């Protein structure tokens, strides 16, 4: 609960502010990127002046040895692509006093690291391990929710996306005097890099499982759908399509049809990364039908078109087919609904698209049947419960700096 928060970083009126009430002063030095669609998201750089500093309220600088506390925030880490990234630990969030007591969040190739140390020098480390040798990653260049909880007379725990990952006793810990400041700055990184950070908070209690799941599900506006990277999905923006069941397949334009039988392919660099190609297949765009923003929200009505060199083709469910699988056809488009619309929605972070006629009657969920995309009513009564592996689940991939390919 917000009642136990002693530091709440938000962006407002072109600067960061602490809305917890303790009033810590937050200053931005150098070049700090602020995301346009969600100002609470910022990026810091490793090779040039760039940092966000929080001069903690004196009454918050924990010098105790019994005080319980927790921290949470989301971090966005670009794909590592150089050998210099392999064994190069660097801190991104620092609250260490005179190179000794305190806590800090650092990173390294395939790692997110938490360190907690006392005045004597004793410390404890928690680490989340992930990989770059994987077809599709839930971590690389995507917002990752991190949560550290500490019970002085118990354990220190690190959570990732709401789940418990590592846990160790901090009983060997005595007096812990944190730094007066909480510095967001990439320090010790031997490469030219940056990291994204959002919704950083500190609590004076040991957050429980249920309070962590709440922070995970609420912080970012839950009514707005998300793209592949975890950012807000937008109208009038090009995206590549990824089917969550057949993640190895590319969605291609055949004639006036859409195939999903071709391989996306693999992009790799020996001993650094190996992943299926994301930027392949047709580029689509989401268009509004007949407000103050371009955010695609749950239940919104919209049109989906393939963007082919300045020509847009509306995705049309061929309702002239009696079978439940109505192949998707491409029809050159501007306001003609063609007798149908698409209901945008999602189960978790999994996007769904439901083709319906004008009277609100269901035609079918976008999916595939043989080797083609189709709108099928079969999905309504055939969705696997807790798994993204459903032919009617999709992700929209925007080509961005944090993930480069051929
Ligand atoms: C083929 C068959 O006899 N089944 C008919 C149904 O076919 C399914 O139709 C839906 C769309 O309406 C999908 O195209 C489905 O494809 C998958 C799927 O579940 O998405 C592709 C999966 O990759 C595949 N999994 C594996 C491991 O191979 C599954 C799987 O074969 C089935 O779930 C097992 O039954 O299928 C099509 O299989 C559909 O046409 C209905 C209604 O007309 O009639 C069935 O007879």
């Amino acid at each position: 609960i917000k009642d136990n928060s002693i530091l709440d970083m938000r962006y407002e009126n072109n600067k960061f502010i602490d809305i917890s009430g303790y009033g810590s002063n937050i200053s931005i030095n150098g070049d700090v990127y602020i995301y346009s669609t969600n100002r609470n998201q910022f990026g810091i750089y490793s090779s040039k002046p760039s940092e966000v500093n929080i001069a903690q309220n004196n009454d918050i600088i924990y010098n105790g040895r019994y005080q319980n506390f927790s921290i949470s925030f989301w971090v966005r880490i670009p794909k590592y692509f150089n050998k210099v990234n392999l064994n190069n630990e660097y801190t991104i969030i620092d609250c260490i006093r005179n190179n000794n007591s305190g806590w800090k969040i650092s990173l390294n190739y395939n790692k997110i690291i938490w360190t907690l140390q006392d005045t004597a020098g004793n410390n404890q480390k928690l680490v989340f391990n992930y990989t770059q040798m994987i077809s599709i990653s839930d971590y690389i260049n995507k917002w990752i929710f991190v949560t550290i909880t500490n019970n002085r007379l118990g354990n220190s725990r690190i959570y990732i996306n709401g789940n418990l990952i590592d846990e160790k006793s901090i009983s060997n810990l005595g007096d812990i005097h944190v730094s007066d400041n909480i510095l967001f700055k990439i320090v010790g990184c031997n490469d030219t890099r940056y990291v994204g950070i959002r919704y950083f908070k500190v609590f004076d209690t040991e957050l429980g499982k249920t309070e962590i799941e709440t922070l995970y599900s609420d912080e970012p506006d839950p009514s707005i759908l998300k793209d592949f990277w975890g950012n807000y999905l937008l109208y009038n923006k090009r995206y590549y399509l990824l089917n969550l069941l057949r993640t190895d397949k590319s969605i291609t334009q055949n004639s006036n049809f859409l195939n999903i039988n071709q391989q996306r392919g693999v992009y790799q660099k020996p001993n650094i990364f190996s992943n299926t190609r994301l930027y392949t297949g047709v580029e689509v765009i989401i268009r509004k039908n007949g407000n103050t923003d371009n955010f695609v929200r749950k239940n919104d009505l919209a049109y989906i078109n393939v963007v082919d060199r300045d020509v847009e083709y509306r995705l049309y469910a061929d309702i002239s087919i009696a079978k439940p699988e109505k192949i998707i056809k491409l029809i050159r488009t501007s306001n003609n609904s063609l007798g149908q619309i698409i209901v945008m929605d999602s189960i978790g972070n999994n996007c769904t698209m439901n083709f319906q006629n004008n009277n609100g009657g269901n035609i079918g969920l976008l999916g595939f049947h043989s080797n083609n995309l189709v709108a099928s009513s079969w999905y309504y009564n055939n969705i696997r419960k807790n798994t993204s592996s459903n032919g009617c689940f999709w992700s929209f991939i925007s080509k961005e700096h944090g993930w480069q390919e051929n």
